[PDB]
């Protein structure tokens, strides 16, 4: 509804998405954060005005525009102390980037510590006027965006270091155990019409098993990548993933439960928990529909891209320029990858590079940075392990889409027409989720666990892609160059 040129004013205030009042983060004076829209190829100019006054939730901020490649604008990507120093309170900062060659469903969120769980997270849609799937539906608009989120009665820094959610919010509304009368979200449809629903996980932690009673879902886009249509009766969506699906409103006029079962916390629907309403003329009451067993669940390995794009490289293990293996571990309240835990360096990784760092051994933090050759194919395997609790861990690679040559719960490799996405579950112990991508994008890019409570615990690495070309490819605006001095002048209590 706003965008692609717009102000985003960040402030604190009370919210009660589940009928419980708590302090949170507001964006343009609303919770949940508003939807931003634009079209394929557009210039986005989003002026993030930081007016937050609460240090427990951090007065500083940084926004990541999730899914966008940010080619030439690595400075605008969002990660605190990788791509910028945070915006300090009482200051504004403009993210000015372009979206060539990308269309689909995205989201924005704070990429500073675990701040996005406190409410700074909203959907984004980039419309394609020549969408390959335009003819599959009649309605695609603001009312067809569906967001899922985890919600906590105690703030990120206040509750447990890995808290259990009190509520699942669908379009920013849901019920908790003790607010079973709280307003549910209503998604309205007219019989005979076909809907492009755009489902985005704003989750800080849980994955949801998503279904709609009595309806099938035709999946046509995954993480901003066009798919071949693939009809399922349920899907597991992980933190930060998006799916577009077509729903044909061809059932009896009625109310139907929209369901989102989290993999932890309250794992049922008693009293309308973890649920929203699909309303056809139907009575303005709750659904009384029954969940039938899922007989045709989404399987990631059975998805493919619309074009049938092959994976980069030659169809064999290690058949690439550089293959890397990320071994997960956990020691001392810290997650590790190849023995190293991520602690945000004081000089942002991009700034280190611009300032003359030439290699990964130069780059801080030590052991957390990987140099990547220019214009190459890369293969990364992320084998799951019990040695890193709270699996399955979804990983996200910034500045890039990747081929999922191997998925969780699959034994097979697919080099010929694998799905392409940007957030992938690494699965349960025994899996070896494996991805490949092209180094077509000079700059430092976070690769990390998108469960945010684990990202605090350092479950992250940085891909330092084409170091020699980072400065030339990524000219930075003077406002970017003023972020660090301004942030370093702040006292800890104002951070
Ligand atoms: C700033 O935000 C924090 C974190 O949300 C608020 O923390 C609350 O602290 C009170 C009083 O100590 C507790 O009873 C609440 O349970 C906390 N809320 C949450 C969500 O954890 C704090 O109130 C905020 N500061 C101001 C001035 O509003
Ligand atoms: C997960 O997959 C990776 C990549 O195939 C495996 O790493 C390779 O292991 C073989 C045999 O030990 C070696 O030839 C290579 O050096 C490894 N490739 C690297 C490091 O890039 C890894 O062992 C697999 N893990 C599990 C648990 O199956
Ligand atoms: O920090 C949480 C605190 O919040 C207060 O409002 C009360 O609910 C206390 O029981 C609790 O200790
Ligand atoms: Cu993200
Ligand atoms: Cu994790
Ligand atoms: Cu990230």
């Amino acid at each position: 509804a706003i965008g692609p040129v717009a102000d985003l004013t960040i402030s604190n205030g009370a919210v009660s998405p589940d009928g419980f009042s708590r302090q949170a983060i507001l964006v343009n004076d609303v919770f949940p954060s508003p939807l931003i829209t634009g079209n394929k190829g557009d210039r986005f100019q989003l002026n993030v005005i930081d007016n937050m006054t609460n240090h427990t939730m951090l007065k500083s901020t940084s926004i990541h525009w999730h899914g966008f490649f940010q080619h030439g604008t690595n400075w605008a990507d969002g990660p605190a102390f990788v791509n910028q120093c945070p915006i300090s309170t009482g200051h504004a900062f403009l993210y000015d980037f372009q979206v060539p060659d990308q269309a689909g469903t995205f989201w924005y969120h704070s990429h500073l510590s675990t701040q996005y769980c406190d409410g700074l997270r909203g959907p984004i849609v980039v419309y394609d006027p020549n969408d390959p799937h335009a003819s599959l539906y009649d309605v695609d608009d603001d009312s067809t965006v569906i967001t899922l989120a985890d919600w906590y009665h105690l703030a990120a820094k206040v509750g447990a270091p890995v808290p259990t959610a009190d509520a699942t919010l669908i379009n920013g509304l849901g019920r908790s155990a003790a607010t079973l009368a709280a307003d549910l979200a209503v998604i309205t449809v007219t019989k005979g019409k076909r809907y492009r629903f755009r489902l985005v996980s704003l989750s800080c932690d849980p994955n949801y098993t998503f279904s709609i009673d009595g309806h099938s879902l035709t999946v046509i886009e995954a993480d901003s990548v066009n798919l071949k249509p693939h009809t399922v009766d349920s899907l597991q969506i992980f933190a930060a993933q998006r799916y577009s699906f077509v729903l044909n409103a061809d059932q009896d006029v009625d109310n139907y439960w929209i369901r989102a079962l989290p993999n932890s916390g309250t794992q049922n629907f008693a009293g309308g928990t973890n649920s929203a309403i699909l309303r056809y003329g139907a009575a303005p009451v709750e659904p009384t529909t029954s969940q039938t067993p899922s007989t045709n669940p989404l399987v990631e390995s059975a998805l493919t891209t619309l074009k049938g794009t092959a994976a980069p490289g030659s169809p064999t293990p290690g058949g690439v320029d550089l293959a890397l293996n990320m071994a997960f571990g956990f020691a001392g309240g810290n997650f590790t990858i190849n023995g190293a835990s991520f602690t945000p360096p004081t000089v942002p990784v991009l700034l280190q590079i611009l300032s003359g760092a030439q290699s990964a051994a130069d780059l801080l933090p030590a052991g957390s940075v990987y140099s990547l050759p220019a214009n190459a194919d890369i293969e990364i395997s992320l084998p799951a392990t019990a040695a890193a609790p709270g699996f399955p861990h979804p990983f996200h690679l910034h500045g890039h889409v990747f081929a999922v040559v191997r998925s969780a719960g699959s034994s097979t490799y697919n080099y010929a027409n694998p799905v392409y996405r940007d957030v992938v579950s690494t699965g349960a112990p025994g899996d070896n989720v494996t991805i490949r991508f092209r180094t077509d994008n000079p700059g430092p890019w976070f690769l990390h666990c998108h469960i945010d409570f684990h990202l605090e615990a350092g479950f992250a690495v940085v891909m330092a892609e084409d170091i020699p070309d980072v400065a030339a490819t990524n000219p930075v605006p003077q406002a970017w160059s003023d972020l660090c001095p301004t942030y370093d002048a702040l006292s800890p209590d104002d951070q």
